[PDB]
């Protein structure tokens, strides 16, 4: 019933991995079309009964932050563009305009009076102003998580449906730096019919153009049937600006950008300015322009041609609207009335273009090719590959993933109840969704904005995290307090969030110590939340004021715990070492929390005067020449010292890890019977070219392969505990930590590139896996795609986005690295994986930013490292373009991206406390997630509505027998269900009324949305 996503290789006309394997990437001068060739056309192709239909589509690219902040641009540019659009379109009925960025449109619309709102609605209604995509932003496609792509699309489309009563079905993505099939995946499931893309490698544009394969049905890589296909138009030329949109010769096209005549400070760099169209030159100018259009049309299969007309922050001035509109109207009048051109040209919208193309297709003009794959890594010219922004500003890349989780958790926790308006829950959740959605912009998460703009995004995300914390903690208080005892005040802090990994140890001393004492306060409630729809156990840790602490559950059952010191690291400028210091005033308590599906569990920490029965203490070993003592206050075990040596550790039944004398992993033995498999961590640095093109925020232009970071004799700290052990080493620019809790290790890097200008720090893994030239990287946390290292491409082209994970494998062994933040990475030799940590660039890379990247700050990167035997796994065949995680790797990814949330009760006594919430929630199969749970109605609605997005991944079968699991029917998670509907993923259209009000679970690799309606 479900499609098999593993075992059937789809047959498509263009499969991008295969196309890459065959294609030439030579950068040859193609003439006026520098990256193409001199286009020829048969003049007789067009005649009285077969005319070329041209749609000139005015647009204005508005970045929600880049060289100015969102609000700076809105005040300086965008408010003027939209005010002038409203005026000019209202006054000129044949003029059209498309608008993409709903963040700005909403910012504008809410400063409009009623009269202007009605005027605006009128030009939308009549089709003059058309929204394209309708997302809050035009998102990055490399670093963004699919959940956030959906978040921002939903934010924008919900706004448009509520205020404009429109839902776009055509998407416009002219600026993201390379393109992902995650986009058509999400769009096709959200009602879209067509999409347009632009920034693809110039060699791919040439290859596809030659074959008229620039318009294609883009299906997912595993889709044998084609049910996921979305019609896609790829623009053929170097840019979306007017010189690169009218046709192949920018010297000619520039003459048709009427903003470039002088009075607007713009000109044509090809040295021929535009001239005003008049009766004395209209025929000559028309001839020039039609010949460009006819050349562009040769690259496409129908007689319908798309001519975008715009550029960045265009259509700002009244006089600009006039100069473009009047000159084009003069051209259209001449061209259309002169039969010898056989052209009918008009202003159009994007949807108008696609409608006409499909009309032509239905008329049998053309059949379109099918395509799968992705469009990374982009290069716009020569060897200038845009793999730098897979890593740029990694602090904020990590912050994105943190906020992604806290928005999900806040929406889910608060969804269980309806809230009085005074609680301000909807206000806070809307703020958080909008700040996270804004950051998905292709100059946000990409790390390609100016320094002060990055600070604006950071501040906005900090406010969003605060809003999430507020909603979460109010929700926990409500869900775990006896209903007749619950006495909320909506401005009060019942709990504080405790997060061990953001900002992280050594980044910020943000964490609250639980203060207990025999003479003051014996015990403290803590609460864990599990956003995933299965029972979950995870070790959690808290800081406490004494090492003599016992843990119990809320039936007072003892829970095994481990206490460890609180270690921090310091670049000790006196002794010239990077070395740890232990706290003498607080300690870490660690225990396994077990939490219901989408639920909560309460535990209690209690002080004692001596070592508790069920709490053990870690040993600590400091390996270094020239040791000095490390006192630890009340901690009962003295630190031990040793000269650097190889060491091995094993927690529980789990793998045994060996470490070099520099405290870096060297090997992993999976079981007592198995071999010690070589897996070596190494840190290296890339530099920058002294002559020739410089790396910057966008571009990665290394001066050769990376060189090893010289480690000296680093200080190594070993902590050995029953529940958790770790090895940490202070290296130059990186405190590197491997943590073992009895399965796949966790890796944490506290990365501080300091003042190392023109350096990029990379973490590499070296193994004996014979992967050859193959490796796998994920796309938007949604799917893994097969990559092939090509030596016909330079090193920076073989870097790909690693938004959530990467792996290499051979017949028997796989090594998967899961990430808690998007970064760039590759496999540059058989058996290697590498992932960039940070980059500090003192030069601009000539893409408009006008600065390097010199605002680095310490960031705590997190990973899981999974080594597995895979000879028993049922994998795709050699020619299949996808890869799939194992269950262990998928759970490891979930542990990074959606960990348990931890709450500390903020006062001395919690009256009416309960031990659990969600004990009765079904525990769904491990491949299924409830990606979104969101209440859609305010508390006054008679009919309450809750939306759910359900995602089922596909995990490899490797012989672990499948346990029975419960069916999850989201429509029955809340009481009094009156209806259950399947909807588009934005919740905006009902697709199916569901029998028995039961929401079916979805197939592997499918995502479905459901809305349950409840009588209230
Ligand atoms: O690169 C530019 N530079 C530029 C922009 C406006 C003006 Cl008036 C003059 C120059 O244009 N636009 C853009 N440039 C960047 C890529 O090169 C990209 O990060 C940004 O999002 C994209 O919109
Ligand atoms: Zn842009």
């Amino acid at each position: 019933q479900c499609q098999d996503v593993v075992q059937d290789v789809p047959n498509v006309d263009v499969q991008m991995l295969e196309l890459y394997d065959r294609m030439s990437f030579k950068d040859i001068d193609g003439g006026v079309w520098k990256q193409g060739w001199n286009i020829k056309y048969d003049p007789l192709k067009y005649n009285a009964h077969h005319k070329l239909k041209v749609f000139v589509v005015p647009h204005s690219h508005n970045d929600p932050g880049w060289i100015q902040t969102f609000e700076e641009y809105y005040q300086h540019d965008t408010k003027h563009i939209l005010s002038n659009a409203l005026r000019h379109l209202h006054d000129n009925p044949e003029m059209k305009f498309i608008w993409a960025e709903i963040s700005y449109f909403a910012r504008f619309y809410h400063d409009l009076g009623e009269n202007k709102k009605l005027q605006m609605k009128s030009i939308v209604k009549n089709g003059q102003l058309e929204f394209v995509t309708g997302g809050w932003v035009m998102p990055d496609e490399a670093n963004s998580h699919w959940r956030n792509v959906l978040l921002q699309l939903t934010e924008g489309q919900t706004w448009l449906k509520q205020f404009m009563n429109v839902t776009p079905t055509a998407s416009w993505a002219i600026d993201p730096f390379g393109h992902s099939p995650t986009m058509p995946y999400i769009l096709q499931k959200s009602g879209f019919k067509n999409m347009l893309i632009q920034r693809t490698h110039y060699s791919v544009k040439k290859e596809l153009a030659q074959q008229r394969q620039l318009e294609f049905l883009w299906r997912q890589i595993w889709d044998n049937k084609g049910d996921t296909a979305l019609f896609t138009h790829m623009m053929p030329f170097y840019s979306y600006d007017i010189p690169h949109t009218c046709g192949p010769d920018p010297k000619v096209c520039c003459q048709f950008d009427f903003k470039r005549m002088g009075s607007f400070g713009l000109s044509c760099p090809w040295k021929v300015p535009p001239r005003t169209i008049s009766d004395q030159n209209v025929a000559a100018r028309s001839d020039l322009l039609v010949d460009q259009w006819k050349k562009k049309a040769e690259l496409y299969r129908t007689n319908v041609l798309l001519i975008p007309l715009g550029d960045d922050f265009r259509f700002k001035q009244n006089t600009e609207w006039d100069v473009q509109r009047v000159n084009y109207e003069r051209l259209f009048e001449h061209i259309n009335s002169q039969a010898h051109f056989n052209v009918q040209a008009q202003f159009g919208t994007l949807q108008e273009y696609f409608d006409a193309v499909h009309q032509a297709e239905r008329a049998g003009q053309a059949e379109f090719p099918t395509l799968s794959g992705d469009f990374f890594t982009y290069a716009d010219r020569s060897d200038n590959y845009w793999s730098g922004y897979y890593t740029s500003r990694p602090y904020h890349k990590r912050m994105d993933r943190v906020l992604m989780h806290y928005v999900r958790a806040a929406e889910m926790l608060s969804a269980w109840h309806s809230w009085d308006g005074m609680a301000r829950i909807e206000e806070r959740l809307e703020q958080a969704r909008r700040e996270l959605s804004l950051f998905q912009h292709h100059d946000g998460i990409t790390g390609t904005a100016k320094t002060h703009v990055v600070v604006d995004y950071e501040q906005r995300m900090q406010e969003a995290l605060k809003a999430c914390q507020m909603v979460m903690q109010q929700s926990v208080y409500r869900l775990l307090t006896k209903p007749s005892i619950y006495s909320p005040d909506f401005s009060f802090s019942y709990f504080t969030l405790d997060d061990s990994r953001w900002p992280g140890s050594g980044v910020e001393d943000s964490r609250t110590t639980i203060i207990l004492g025999e003479d003051i306060l014996p015990s403290k409630h803590v609460v864990m939340h599990n956003t995933l729809p299965h029972w979950r156990e995870q070790l959690v840790d808290f800081y406490v004021s004494s090492p003599f602490v016992s843990v119990t559950d809320l039936a007072n059952n003892p829970v095994e715990a481990q206490v460890s010191p609180v270690w921090s690291w310091h670049h000790d400028t006196l002794t010239k070492t990077i070395h740890p210091q232990g706290s003498t005033t607080k300690y870490r308590i660690i225990f396994k929390a077990r939490v219901p599906p989408m639920g909560l569990a309460t535990y209690v920490l209690t002080i004692s005067d001596s070592k508790p029965e069920h709490t053990s203490y870690a040993s600590n070993l400091l390996l270094r020449k020239n040791p000095t003592s490390l006192p630890l206050g009340q901690y009962p075990e003295d630190v031990k010292f040793g000269d650097p040596r190889e060491i091995s550790l094993r927690v529980g039944n789990g793998p045994t890890l060996a470490f070099s004398e520099q405290g870096l992993l060297k090997s992993i033995q999976l079981t007592q019977d198995s071999p010690h498999v070589p897996v070596h961590f190494k840190f290296l640095k890339y530099g920058v070219r002294s002559h020739g093109d410089r790396s910057g925020a966008y571009l990665f232009l290394p001066n050769g392969p990376a060189s090893p970071v010289e480690l000296g004799q680093p200080v190594v700290l070993v902590t050995k505990g029953k529940l958790e052990s770790s090895v940490s080493v202070g290296l130059p620019s990186v405190v590197h930590q491997t943590i073992m809790r009895g399965g796949a290790p966790e890796i944490r890097n506290l990365v501080d590139i300091g003042s190392l200008d023109n350096t990029e720090i990379v973490m590499r893994l070296e193994t004996h896996i014979d992967s050859g030239d193959i490796f796998y990287t994920d796309l938007n946390g949604l799917q893994f795609i097969k990559r092939r290292r090509l030596d016909k491409l330079p090193l920076q082209a073989n870097y790909y986005p690693i938004p959530s994970g990467m792996f290499i494998e051979d017949a028997n062994t796989r090594l998967t690295l899961l990430t808690g933040q998007p970064l760039g990475g590759s496999s540059l030799a058989s058996g290697e994986l590498e992932i960039m940590q940070d980059r500090r660039l003192a030069s601009d890379d000539e893409r408009g930013l006008g600065q390097g990247v010199l605002d680095n700050k310490p960031v705590l990167h997190i990973y899981r490292l999974v080594l597995e035997k895979v000879n028993n796994c049922v994998r795709p065949s050699k020619l299949h373009p996808a890869g799939y995680l194992t269950s262990a790797a998928h759970k490891a990814s979930q542990s990074l991206l959606d960990p348990l949330d931890k709450f500390i009760f903020a006062e001395n006594e919690w009256i009416g406390a309960q031990g659990q919430f969600g004990g009765d929630h079904p525990s769904a199969r491990e491949d299924l997630d409830v990606s979104v749970m969101r209440r859609l109605t305010k508390s006054s609605a008679k009919t309450q509505r809750v939306g759910y997005v359900l995602h089922r991944t596909n995990l490899m079968q490797c012989g672990t027998p499948e346990e029975h699991t419960q069916k999850l029917d989201v429509c029955h998670l809340l009481p009094n269900v009156a209806r259950c509907e399947r909807t588009t993923l934005t919740f905006l259209q009902n697709l199916e009324h569901l029998d028995g009000m039961v929401a079916p679970e979805v197939c592997p690799m499918e995502t479905a949305a459901y809305v349950s309606s409840h009588s209230s």
